This record gives C-alpha cells, structure tokens and sequence, in this order.
C-alpha cells in the first residue's frame, strides 16, 4: 500500500500504460507517384498512345489547290505492370495474445514498404520484374533530342557544377524543357544533391538561389534514389511528370495468409502489382555532370 | 511482428492480464461476538449491575 | 506436447489401430447311446 516505487511494498499495482497505435519511424514518402500518371488498370499491360509528331498547317491562298497535309505519326508504349510481394511471418501464438492488431499494423507496414520500394523502380529501376525509372532510358544530349530518348544538359566540370558559370546548368535545364510542360514541372533531386545546390553561394558567401523547398519557384520532390553528383552522374531531373511519367496499378494490396506452410505462424503474402515507364520523352529533362 | 519470445520483436506488445481484484490470504472470522453480548454503547463506558448474592427466607 | 512458442511443429503420433479376432470356434459333444438301451428303458434317455 506504501510508495510504488519499491516493487514488495506495493510497486507491483501500476501496470504501465502502452501507446494506442504501435509507432514506426516515419521514412520518406516522396515516391513521384503523386505527380506522376497513376492509371488504374486491372489488366497485364497498360498501352499509351502518343503522337511524336504534328499536323502542318497551309495559310491557303485565294487560288492554291490544297495538297494533303502532314498527319501525326503515333507511337505505343506499353506498361508491363510487374508485381511486387513481401511475406511476413508472424506467430499465431503473438497474434492471440497480441492486444494491438498486428495484422492491420502489418498490412499498414507493407503498404509502407510497398509505397517506398517502388519509389526508386520508378527512378531508378531498370526493365527486370521492375518499372523502369526515367534514369535508364538512353540518356542523349540536348538539341540532339530523338523521340526514343531523354534530353540532359551538361554543366562543365566532371565531378561538380561548373567551374566559372555555376547555376547556368540549371537555368538552362529549366528552360531547355519546353514553355508548355514548364507550366507544371518541378526537379527531382535527393537531400545531399539540394543541400549541394543550396550550399552554391555567391561571390560573397551569400546564397544564390533565394517547407516544400522549391527551386527558382518550381517545385522540387526530394527524392532518395537519385544519383548524386559523381563523376558522370544525372544528379538532378527535371521535367512535366505529370505527362512525361505514366504510372499503371491495381489500387488495392492483395494479403493472403497462410496458416499452413510455416505451422505455429501466419504467413502473411502480399503482393501488390505496379508498372510504369516515361511515355512523353519530351517532358523530363536531365542534368549530366560530365561536360 | 516474429514471435512473442525474445524482446525487439513480438515478444514487446504482449501485456498480461491483471487479476481484475486484488486477493489475499484468508482469515478466520470467528471472533466470540457470535457468543458473546453486544451493547451499543455511546458513552465513556458501560457498566453492570449484578446480584452477586441472593435473598434471605 | 507443449509447443513452445518457436519450433518447427512436426507430426506427432497417432494411435496405432490392433485387430483382435474373435474365432468363434465351435463346441461338440457326441453321446453314443445303443438303440437297445433305448427303447427297452423306462427313462427318457433321449430328453435326459
């Protein structure tokens, strides 16, 4: 009845009070799917269609005899919607005995994982079982810009930003995108690149460049599996992923437990399934470190 | 989210139950006042008065 | 038995079935009564 402090005399009546909701640590989120086009398509492929090329127009005269015009040549992309499965084993003697939800903290702790496991395919992935990011699609130099490919502008030195004209690289990477898909378009960087760029000072020591952290106003999404600036990497992208990136998946995360493999635990497996590649090569833009 | 056996895992979120009441050794409750005369008294004390002989014939 | 909280959980035992069979044999008994002393007896010896 005496002080819950020693156990005997009374520190057995005290029971400490868990958390609601078990906790995590909160990891990144920002995986490009919320500016990139998610399509819901219960199907194995997602099949855009695009027009690389435009129509020609006359300003016909009184007396011309109009000839056919150009017609747009059109091009298919196909999303191959690849799946993506984790299977946790959890006991069923913990399951029981357990008073949080387990299964509920379970299917919200792969939905986690799930969303952050295919933020770097779609950046950084290749063609394998995996989207492919907008990284590892034939990467070729601006004005030299093809239709199968995406354009990048140098910035000089190799490892670094330029030598003498810093922070050109990056005003003419905005302005080499394209006055249509500048509307709505923002860099894609990881935090040690934007804090390299937010380190770029002027000749007196003060910053240059003037929550979300935007860029000479455009947004900027931080991502974590960009490359950062090495010898010859493509550290920072920018671009209209709203049109240059199309992401296709079943909105739902399929859980199937099996109480029969592993005997005493559960088993969980789920799996959902994603896909998506760049389907307007003409909205991401690059910035190669090369020269 | 592995078994309830060792700690950084299941073993964490468990919490026992509490024995809802507190319980202990049991005493016996006879006490001579099932016997004995109760008297509610709201004094100092009470006294008795008794014939601690008897009449003559 | 108890399973303990982690454990591979292999198939127990189970009863072993045994067959006990009842032959159900047969028992037999032959009195050999001669026909004389038959019918020239004031017994019932067929009944008896």
């Amino acid at each position: 009845a005496l002080n819950s402090a020693v156990a005997a005399e009374g520190g057995y009546l005290v029971d400490p009070q868990t958390s609601e909701t078990i906790r995590g640590v909160l990891r990144s989120t920002a995986s490009l799917r919320q500016i990139a086009s998610v399509v819901n398509v219960e199907a194995t492929s997602f099949d855009v269609l695009v027009d690389k090329t435009d129509m020609g127009s006359g300003w016909a005269s009184e007396t011309a005899a109009l000839s056919e015009t150009a017609t747009p040549q059109i091009d298919r992309i196909t999303i191959p919607l690849h799946e993506l499965a984790a299977m946790p084993k959890a006991s069923q003697r913990l399951l029981d005995d357990s008073a949080f939800d387990i299964e509920t903290w379970l299917a919200n702790r792969i939905a986690d994982k799930f969303a952050r496991a295919e933020a770097a395919a779609f950046i950084s992935g290749d063609g394998v079982d995996k989207p492919t990011g907008f990284l590892t699609k034939t990467k070729v130099a601006n004005g030299a810009w093809a239709w199968g490919s995406l354009g990048y502008v140098a910035t000089g030195a190799a490892g670094d930003f330029a030598a003498v004209n810093a922070s050109d690289a990056v005003v003419d990477l905005v302005y080499a995108l394209g006055a249509e898909y500048r509307a709505n378009a923002s860099f894609v960087m990881n935090s040690k690149t934007a804090g390299a760029v937010r380190k770029m000072k002027d000749a007196d020591g003060r910053f240059l460049w003037a929550e979300p952290a935007r860029l000479m106003g455009y947004p900027v999404l931080i991502a974590e599996d960009m490359p950062d600036i090495a010898a010859n990497a493509y550290a920072i992208a920018f671009g209209d992923f709203g049109n240059g990136y199309t992401i296709a998946e079943r909105p739902d995360l399929r859980v199937l437990r099996d109480p029969f493999s592993a005997k005493p635990h559960v088993l969980f497996y789920a799996s959902k399934r994603v896909g998506g590649d760049v389907s307007d090569f003409a909205a991401i833009k690059l910035l190669k470190f090369a020269a």
